[PDB]
């Protein structure tokens, strides 16, 4: 079997992207955002707090002929950025552009946290990390991935995301029409949970290629790139006026500015990220300065390659017994 679903950036900065994701029987269409840094996969729910509901699609699981309490289980989660959620689980029907899992756990919500209250477009996460991150307690449950894996043409996930227009997520093959060139796969470490691979190095728009090992995780779930402070810093002096600012919480730079690429290696390949990627606009409606799109590591105890840097390529997440990453160009 196989799956194509298009994902869809959530407001003009590409903030995050949305698939959506058909659960229960009645189908019940909810957009979720898919997150290779995470393993659950949650839903606002009919049991979701109601002062926390703010204009999202909600699953009522009551409503499904195929829902059933998962007894006795519970989920918690706290993500990088300070939100987190819970809840109880059913296990239910769920298919992504034409792929059906039957029994998946769907875990909904009772309680999210504001940031995702006020996010009227999300309307849950879909985790694509792996299921030894899930949160399902006592008994883990496995992420949509690993219960359709076998099921597959080949075990595999590819994440194809557009820079301010859709993109798509597909399961079980790889379409070599989507990207150029020829795809290069690096080693992964699954020894976090997470798709954890290491970048050969760096190049900052022009600039000579500098060879050096940057360990981070491919992380669908996390909007910018969050790379050592030294590679930073190399970055945004590139960028006349830009600096770090404490007070907003990362580099700004002048709205005014044009910046650079920034490349980062795959192996012996090479992605680049043009400096556009790399704009998310004002820090504050109205205002000059300008949030920048590739942020210091230092910290969060990890580097990031978030959206940022995913959809500068065609990303293959390859989940055989020995999982790797590989990177295409498009």
């Amino acid at each position: 079997s196989t799956g194509s679903a298009t994902t869809t950036p959530i407001d003009s900065l590409d903030d995050a992207y949305i698939t959506p994701v058909q659960i229960g029987t009645p189908a019940q269409t909810l957009n979720l955002d898919f997150d290779t840094g995470s393993s659950d996969l949650w839903v606002f729910s009919s049991e979701t707090t109601a002062s926390e509901v703010d204009g999202q699609t909600i699953y009522t699981p009551s409503k499904s002929t195929t829902a059933k309490l998962l007894s006795g289980a519970t989920w918690s989660i706290s993500y990088g950025d300070g939100s987190s959620s819970s809840g109880d689980v059913y296990t239910d029907t769920v298919s992504v552009g034409g792929l059906t899992v039957t029994g998946q756990a769907v875990e909904s919500a009772k309680k999210v946290s504001s940031s995702f209250t006020e996010d009227s477009t999300i309307d849950g996460l879909l985790g694509l990390a792996f299921s030894t991150l899930n949160t399902v307690s006592p008994t883990q449950q496995k992420t949509f991935f690993d219960n359709a894996k076998a099921s597959l043409d080949s075990p595999v996930f590819t994440a194809d995301l557009g820079y301010h227009a859709p993109g798509t997520y597909n399961f079980g093959f790889i379409d070599t029409t989507a990207y150029t060139g020829s795809i290069t796969y690096t080693a992964v470490s699954t020894k976090q949970g997470f798709w954890e691979w290491t970048s050969t190095g760096y190049a900052v728009g022009s600039g000579t290629f500098k060879s050096t090992s940057i360990d981070g995780i491919a992380d669908t779930g996390t909007t910018l790139l969050y790379l050592p402070a030294t590679v930073v810093s190399a970055y945004w002096a590139q960028v006349s006026g830009a600096k770090s600012s404490s007070s907003v919480g990362g580099y700004v730079f002048p709205c005014s500015a044009t910046l650079p690429s920034f490349t980062f290696g795959v192996g012996s390949a090479r992605i680049v990220i043009p400096g556009d990627y790399i704009d998310f606009g004002p820090i504050s409606t109205g205002s000059s300065s300008c949030f920048g799109g590739i942020q210091s590591s230092a910290g969060i105890g990890i580097n990031i390659f978030g959206d940022v840097a995913l959809k500068a390529a065609f990303v293959v997440f390859n989940g055989a017994t020995t999982p790797t990453l590989g990177f295409a160009s498009k």
